């Protein structure tokens, strides 16, 4: 799911609505978009 972005970071691909909501914590590449989003869940970024 598309979650908007707190770092709101260089690499605006689409919009603000760039991160994807991550269960429990954040994988390789995926940096923090917010940090804490919902109780198990966190928005991060694939960057490059």
């Amino acid at each position: 799911a598309a979650c908007k972005c707190d770092d709101e970071g260089p690499d605006i691909r689409t919009a603000p609505l760039t991160g994807t909501v991550d269960l429990g914590s954040c994988n390789a590449g995926w940096e923090k978009c917010a940090s804490y989003y919902t109780i198990i869940a966190d928005c991060c970024r694939k960057k490059k």
